[PDB]
């Protein structure tokens, strides 16, 4: 076998590679003239066919090879005369599917796709999907990384392989196909964070007069520089497979560009559509049940009874009975927001790693109903230790109030502020201050003999450390001290460090943030109120599911087939002047 | 030609077509010969030598330099392994660069005087800023947390040890039978034994780069840090021993500085590690003014 896999390598005239693969892998300029010598000979005496047996590169043929090589005359004369299963092409590797045609169309290879598609000798199966299930149009989705020109070429070759497609077989629904996991090609760009195929699926319009049918932004009329404009809206608002609303919206935040993802044709007004029309009745009367549910629960913790151990026999009183009354409707709002946040991260199962940094506000209101839980446990069972939890209670929910101010835009970016700063500028400067109040805490008690006033304590002196740093704190907290010279030393060097050196540097760090949620945030806020519309428009699905649906059933035009093609779109204006 | 470097895209361009001219011809008339090998009589080669000088351009040719000719490719340092599609890995020669005989690159950017000008973003060339992250990964990780939890655990034996001191008479005290005054011996042995292991390690730091004072604290502040807190114990010890109680202002200075200087150990982390770097410019530049 030597002298003919040398003789091939030399290009004169386990693994398992054949002749032909081997002279088709080890060939300069295509000057492989041998292979069609083997395949010649080998047609004199399947051959064609063998491919790599090694679990590495399993199923690999002489189509992959010459595909692989852009080499337009080896393609046709291999065809004239199978999938990759290898886990070098299964999700350093290259992913392109498992198909000779997904390879052409993932390289940008169209005249070699054409070629297959429509080749006299043996043409190729659109429709056909790998182990994973994607088929040619998964691949194309998943192959892009948004780029100008990536976007370009991608959208591009999905444009043409669909007419193409519709071309051959106007019947097939190429789109609907699924993978395993189930997506669609839209679903899975809208998941998988790639805006730039979102983009061109969402408004796409084809010209063309026969295969127009396959197209989403249509137009309705255009009288002068003005026209409006239709959309197609099939799987956006609501579908049996998740909607894209949801999927950007849902995601698990790990996805690249979800604040302005939103900025597409539909989405950035259908969210509008449905704010107007019947959420914000929803999200004004939910406010308003909050803010009269914390005047009961308020005005029931102020006015608890002070004699005795709970619980508290009730008396013939108005005042008792309406103390009872608000206790009753505290623990029912208690216990209405546990439960709907034990199944909230049921429907999530939110990752540890992103727990904190996209589900804040509902972990407050999941901690705010812990609080008085406790208190209800705690209070039943002879205690007085509840009203340290009460007061808790009470104190989270007043001030997690700025929850509701989502749907204000000039209000809706300053509790954002909040969220971000608690969580990154300052948190790494408790870890960089404790340092300090720590050491010099533990320096002055330990300089401090006291072997009233009693400042031998590492609390009493943790605490008066910590009054130089809000510029309230006495100098001469202290004569007890045997060497002044010592302990006015380290006073006055820990006011220098911390009040005029670490107080200083946080707030440029915070006014560094202040600067970049301000003029960032503005989308991030446009995704919270889409949150928010998600699920006002969840809550109420037994009331107006289908009677509360966006856009108009019309018609388009006419299926290949046939039929009448009826769809619901979403109708928009544009006004244009240079074009004319 | 490294030596005449001076850093502009026009003027790094034709050093850099020059050096392979000189050396695709020195190969083609003597094949044999090594020529970067050579040095001169202070030692380096041509690639340490742009490494010192702080030429950054000459550095990014060198280490990632592939010349394809047939005959004349093995003087080449940045090959390619497979291509299968628009992805190609590639190899690097990494002979003298993580350590040599001579001075290593690394190290050279690195341990440099400061002067150089490009040292922060020197190590952005092909092979450095991935071959540092690979020690990081692989065996330093692990030995940046065990430094790290020793350092927590010695704070919280002399921390434990100083604030339980004896209060009445002079010192030095007599022991007691009780385990509490044997668990305060132990912990004063620990403390000392720490102070006294920074103090040599600080020492014998400064012999094996001799610092120029000029750039005494703004390349070597973290290091003058530790050891000027083991002065501060030593002393406590010599002033302690010679029935002295002045010896806890010196105990208290050496506790302060300690536990601020926990701060180092944030070098690590990438979010923490630009705080620590911020307190020690402003105390340097903006609170000396
Ligand atoms: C009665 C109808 C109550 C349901 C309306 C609603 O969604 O409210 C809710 C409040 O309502 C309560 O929690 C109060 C429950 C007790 C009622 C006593 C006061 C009555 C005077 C409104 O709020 P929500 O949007 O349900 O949840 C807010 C927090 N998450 C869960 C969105 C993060
Ligand atoms: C025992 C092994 C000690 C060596 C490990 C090591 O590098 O530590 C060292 C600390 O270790 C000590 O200084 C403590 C020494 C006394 C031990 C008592 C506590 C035991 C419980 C770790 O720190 P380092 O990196 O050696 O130096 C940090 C400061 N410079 C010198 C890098 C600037
Ligand atoms: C940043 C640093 C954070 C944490 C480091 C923890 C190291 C603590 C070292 C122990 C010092 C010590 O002995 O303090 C003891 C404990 O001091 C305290 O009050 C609790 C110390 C925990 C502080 C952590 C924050 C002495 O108090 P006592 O013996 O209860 O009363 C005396 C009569
Ligand atoms: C910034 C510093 C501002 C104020 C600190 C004190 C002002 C310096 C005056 C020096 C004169 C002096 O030593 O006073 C003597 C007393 O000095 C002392 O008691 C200790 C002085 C140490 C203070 C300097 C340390 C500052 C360093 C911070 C970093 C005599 O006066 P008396 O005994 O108080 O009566
Ligand atoms: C993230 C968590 C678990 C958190 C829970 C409690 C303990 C909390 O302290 C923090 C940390 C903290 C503690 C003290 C001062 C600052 C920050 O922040 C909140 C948490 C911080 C707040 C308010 O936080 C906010 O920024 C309001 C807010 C911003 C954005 C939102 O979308 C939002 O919706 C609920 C609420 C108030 C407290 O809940 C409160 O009243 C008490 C007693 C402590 C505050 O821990
Ligand atoms: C540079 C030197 C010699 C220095 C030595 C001591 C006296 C020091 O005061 C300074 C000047 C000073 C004094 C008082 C307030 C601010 C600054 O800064 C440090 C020095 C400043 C510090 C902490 O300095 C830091 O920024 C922490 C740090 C930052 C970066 C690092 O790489 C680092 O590694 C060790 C440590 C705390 C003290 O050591 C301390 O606890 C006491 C009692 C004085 C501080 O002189």
């Amino acid at each position: 076998r030597r002298s003919i896999f040398d003789a091939v390598a030399q290009s004169n005239c386990e693994t398992g590679k054949t002749c032909l693969l081997k002279a088709m892998l080890n060939l300069h300029n295509g000057q492989n003239d041998t292979i069609a010598l083997l395949l010649d000979v080998a047609r004199k005496t399947q051959f064609v066919n063998a491919s790599y047996t090694d679990s590495y590169y399993k199923g690999q043929t002489a189509l992959h090879i010459a595909i692989e090589r852009r080499n337009m005359t080896l393609v046709t004369l291999l065809v004239e005369n199978a999938a990759a299963n290898g886990d070098f092409f299964k999700k350093p590797g290259f992913y392109f599917g498992e198909l000779p045609l997904s390879l052409a169309a993932c390289t940008n290879q169209l005249a070699i796709v054409k070629f297959l598609l429509q080749n006299s000798w043996q043409p190729a199966d659109i429709s056909a999907r790998d182990s994973v299930g994607n088929t040619v149009l998964h691949a194309l989705v998943e192959v892009a990384d948004n780029t100008v020109d990536n976007t370009k070429f991608v959208t591009s070759m999905y444009n043409e392989i669909l007419i193409l497609g519709a071309k051959l077989h106007p019947t097939l629904k190429l789109e609907e196909i699924t993978n395993r996991k189930g997506l669609t090609p839209l679903a899975l760009a809208a998941s998988s964070g790639k805006i730039g195929v979102l983009a061109y699926i969402l408004q796409r319009e084809i010209h063309e007069p026969e295969c127009r049918h396959l197209s989403r932004k249509f137009t309705e009329w255009a009288y002068g520089p003005v026209h409006s404009s239709l959309y197609d809206l099939s799987c956006i608002d609501t579908c049996e497979k998740n909607s894209v609303l949801e999927v950007i919206a849902y995601s698990s935040s790990e996805t690249p560009n979800r604040h302005d993802m939103l900025l597409v044709e539909p989405l950035n007004r259908l969210l509008q559509d449905k704010w107007d029309r019947f959420v914000k009745r929803i999200f004004y009367f939910n406010f308003f049940v909050y803010c009269l549910y914390m005047i009961i629960f308020t005005a029931a913790a102020y006015y608890r009874p002070v004699e005795g151990l709970p619980p508290y026999k009730l008396k013939n009183t108005v005042g008792d009975y309406f103390r009872v009354t608000g206790e009753i409707l505290s623990v029912s709002g208690g216990v209405y927001f546990f439960f709907r946040g034990i199944q909230y991260f049921l429907q999530r199962r939110p990752s540890l790693k992103s727990l904190f940094v996209d589900s804040y506000s509902e972990i407050l209101f999941f901690v705010q109903s812990l609080f008085m839980l406790v208190s209800v446990v705690l209070y039943f069972s002879q205690r007085k230790e509840y009203v340290a939890s009460m007061v808790f209670s009470l104190a989270m929910g007043w001030t997690n109030m700025l929850y509701y101010t989502r749907g204000f835009q000039q209000m809706g970016i300053y509790a954002v502020m909040i969220e971000k700063m608690i969580l990154r500028d300052l948190c790494r400067f408790m870890f960089v201050y404790l340092v300090f109040l720590f050491g010099f805490s533990t320096a002055v008690v330990t300089l401090i003999e006291d072997g009233g006033n009693s400042y031998n304590s590492l609390y009493s002196t943790c605490l008066e450390l910590f009054k130089f740093t809000i510029g309230m704190g006495d100098l001469e907290f202290t004569e007890n001290y045997d060497f002044k010279a010592v302990f006015i030393i380290l006073l006055l060097a820990y006011v220098i460090l911390t009040y005029i050196l670490l107080l200083n540097m946080l707030i440029a760090l915070m006014g560094e943030t202040v600067n970049k949620i301000a003029q960032e945030s503005k989308n991030i806020w446009k995704l919270q109120r889409a949150i928010t519309i998600l699920d006002t428009e969840k809550s109420f699905l037994k009331c107006m599911r289908k009677a509360f649906r966006s856009g108009k059933l019309l018609q388009v035009g006419f299926t290949p087939d046939g039929k009448d093609d009826y769809r619901w779109c979403f109708r928009v204006d544009e006004v244009n002047w240079t074009t004319w």
